[PDB]
DNA sequence: CATCAAGCCTTCCTTCAGGTGTTGCTCCAGAAAGGGTGT
């Protein structure tokens, strides 16, 4: 749970795929996984084709994956994680936003691992934290790292269903954006302008980018009720193998 | 050759026409995985 890599081990239970080699000499972290590839453990040689784009997320320049980080390369391993949550005890979908209100309202326990893509399919699970606490969640979405508060996420809800008691038609304080990618994600709404206290203002803009676009896919108006996603690790272990 | 009248009045705008149709976006921003083949 240490690491992202501790998801094809620990979850998603799967071994090399013994074409690896062994290393050797001094440890080195991979370059994926950011976990020390030790002597004795196999790891593989950094056979990344030219369409890897993830440089710039990559934890080290050993040109070393551990076989770990090969299991998380796979393509089902990749876009079967397109929207997932990966618990101590098995792997949960968040593409729904019902189940991003229940990753995000009252989250569970376990050590997670929260991944999205802001795309297709991209190299998502391995350049992100595990969210070793409930309340800071270390959410990974396309190119960017996230981080989203819950608790601070409810406060945003309490907030916004109590402006809008009364109302006949739902509006928003302020508008977010689901891809994170307007020029207005994160600007208040006139509505919201003329209807909210300048401390909750300075409220709304102070919480975090992450916690911006996980309410953008909780802010909107057929407002969802925190359900836990139907459990996908049967599904990826299948699709894996 | 000098004044002496060296204007007066009253008109001093009228009627509609005083838009119509159409465009009113398109697409992509993945990256293995399985095949080739070219040095
Ligand atoms: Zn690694």
């Amino acid at each position: 749970m240490r690491y992202p890599s501790d998801i094809v081990d620990q979850v998603l239970k799967a071994g090399p795929d013994k074409g690896l080699l062994t290393w050797e000499g001094v440890d080195a972290a991979c370059s994926h996984c950011s976990r020390p590839i030790q002597n004795g453990d196999l790891y593989s040689p950094s056979s990344v084709g030219a369409f890897f784009s993830d440089t710039r997320d990559l934890a080290s320049t050993s040109r070393s994956i551990c076989w770990r980080c090969v299991v998380l390369r796979k393509k089902p391993m990749l876009y079967g994680l397109s929207a997932a949550v990966v618990t101590q005890d098995g792997i949960y979908s968040i593409s729904k936003d019902v189940n991003k209100a229940w990753l995000f309202t009252t989250p569970p326990p376990a050590p997670f691992l929260v991944v999205h893509s802001s795309s297709t399919m991209q190299h998502l699970s391995w350049r992100t934290p595990v969210t070793l606490d409930n309340r800071r969640i270390h959410v990974r979405y396309g190119p960017n790292l996230f981080i989203v508060r819950p608790e601070v996420v409810r406060k945003a809800l309490s907030i916004a269903d109590r402006v809008n008691e009364g109302q006949k038609k739902w509006v928003t304080p302020v508008y977010f954006d689901r891809k994170a990618a307007a020029m207005g994600h994160g600007l208040i709404t006139r509505a919201g302008a003329e209807m909210l206290t300048q401390e909750e203002q300075e409220f709304f803009q102070s919480v975090t980018p992450g916690e911006r676009w996980a309410l953008s896919y909780l802010m909107h108006s057929k407002r969802p009720e925190p359900e836990v996603g139907e459990c996908i690790t049967e599904k990826v272990m299948t699709s894996l193998n």
